[PDB]
């Protein structure tokens, strides 16, 4: 009935580990492109199916190694996802986000055969941490043809941005770089109150939880990507009525619930 449906009817515990394909990478070197650093491309193989493609950016000083774990973890549940490098480490917000547009349009055009053969250039999303997360926000503003955006304990200077691209912002408690009273906490509640959204606020975390493997993140991230990039409704139910000890908040307009 859907033709974008991926992988065996979910669990919450296989959504904690990686998923049932296979995963290659592809390393993009920094002067192979433009408008991007590069990065590191995690893709499904002993596969002849599509999917649908995520661009992920790294925060501020950070590189793309600090989302390894996530690239790999989103490509091993059925994504062609591409985690930049920038242009410099010190690039701000909106630098990534125009670096997360030159990465997907370089996911669509440009990518080697094998990654370009598991994409279906028409389904793709943003996601992001720190500055990464404010670039992931503002490109979703500049881009309503995306599917999803997952902020992860983002950073902006802008609080309010005017998307109507489903939105499943990450936020760790006890964060002291982008604390979530002045960061994802206002990013969530200025969306409009009619794009899809969520807030989903990790118990006990500092700013650096989204760098290392997180269960939480995962069972949201794939959650949200599948919901929304695959159309699959099977990831509906990790996303309502939550139930969750690992987090301390949690907020939704459930546009998704209905």
């Amino acid at each position: 009935d859907n033709p974008y449906r991926r992988g065996p009817n979910p669990t919450r515990d296989a959504l904690t580990a990686d998923g049932p394909f296979k995963v290659a990478t592809y390393t993009v070197s920094r002067l192979s492109v433009s408008g991007f650093g590069g990065g590191v491309i995690y893709y499904p193989t002993g596969t002849s199916l599509t999917f649908g493609g995520i661009a992920m950016s790294p925060g501020y000083t950070a590189d793309a190694s600090s989302l390894a774990w996530l690239g790999r973890r989103l490509a091993s549940h059925g994504f062609v996802v591409l985690v930049i490098n920038t242009n410099s480490r010190f690039d701000g917000p909106d630098s990534r986000a125009s670096q997360l547009s030159a990465a997907l349009n370089y996911l669509r055009t440009r990518s080697p055969s094998a990654v370009r053969a598991r994409l279906d250039a028409n389904r793709l999303a943003v996601a992001g941490h720190s500055m990464g997360g404010g670039g992931t926000l503002r490109i979703a503003e500049q881009n309503p043809s995306l599917k999803a955006a997952v902020p992860l304990t983002p950073w902006h200077t802008d609080k309010t941005f005017n998307t109507s691209v489903p939105v499943l912002i990450v936020g760790a408690e006890r964060d002291t770089v982008a604390p979530v009273s002045q960061h994802a906490i206002p990013f969530y509640q200025n969306l409009p109150s009619t794009t899809p959204k969520v807030y989903v606020e990790l118990c006990n975390a500092s700013h650096i939880a989204p760098n290392s493997n997180n269960a939480a993140i995962s069972v949201y991230t794939i959650s949200w990507m599948k919901l929304w990039v695959d159309n699959d409704t099977r990831y509906r139910q990790f996303l309502c009525d939550v139930k969750d000890p690992a987090l301390c908040d949690f907020r939704t307009n459930n546009r998704h619930c209905k």
